[PDB]
């Protein structure tokens, strides 16, 4: 619990919501709305392209916003259940630790800065390998494996 | 904390509302809606002069409400944040006892009676003079010292 938020809709737990830098981004999805009426009246943008969902912070929250870099060096980084390896442009999991609902939840580096946004993760290499959207020479890109499963 | 009850608007508090006698008072100018069900369905009277929304009490809270007086001597009064001093006509509070959100706390005596509700206030530097409606010859009027603010 650093900056995870929780997003509930209709009874059931369907995700987190980031606000970083001037964004609060979720996945476009996963449908309903996070629980603080503050950042539920926002205008949201949807793309299909990257399943992403994006709207400007609120000037009184802004300093609550996470840090993030454009750096993603090879070797471990945490998550919310532990360690996660990155290497070869892959963020992977140990195979079974996946959990459908968890999607959104940021990855961020050894100084707590996110580097990337978990979409979901494909079962067939030796561990479970993360479909994720992060920021390369400053643009905003999905990498998705082949054969991911939504979560 | 004996006998004080919510409102809130868009997620933020907005104020208090009381039911005090067989009587269930709220500013008007507390925006939004009680979020209590039994609350927010009783015929409501609107008196601008006073700024006054106005309701009955419904049975089942009758054996909840505080019990009041008529006649208020000078001397000390209470409320949630401390002592109220009324003397000379004029009830005044220290500077910074009062906030926005404040507006709807009751103000009651040594015997627990409430006899006046907080409509905001008028800082007179280190002291604050509140605005308030109360009763003479059982009838609410409102008393406001120039320059009040509400809270």
């Amino acid at each position: 619990n650093d900056c995870i938020f929780e997003v509930k809709h209709e009874g059931k737990v369907m995700g987190y919501a980031c606000l970083v830098g001037d964004k609060v981004m979720k996945p476009a999805h996963v449908k309903g709305t996070i629980d603080n009426a503050d950042l539920a009246k926002l205008a949201f943008k949807r793309s299909s392209k990257y399943d992403l969902e994006c709207a400007q912070i609120p000037v009184h929250m802004k300093s609550d916003a996470s840090k993030f870099t454009h750096e993603k060096p090879e070797g471990y980084y945490n998550w919310h259940h532990g360690a996660v390896q990155y290497s070869g442009g892959r963020f992977t999991i140990p195979t079974g630790a996946g959990k459908p609902g968890d999607s959104g939840r940021p990855i961020f580096d050894n100084k707590g800065r996110v580097v990337a946004i978990v979409l979901g993760g494909a079962n067939e290499g030796a561990r479970t390998a993360l479909s994720v959207v992060t920021w390369n020479k400053d643009i905003v890109t999905k990498i998705t494996p082949e054969g991911a499963e939504e979560w």
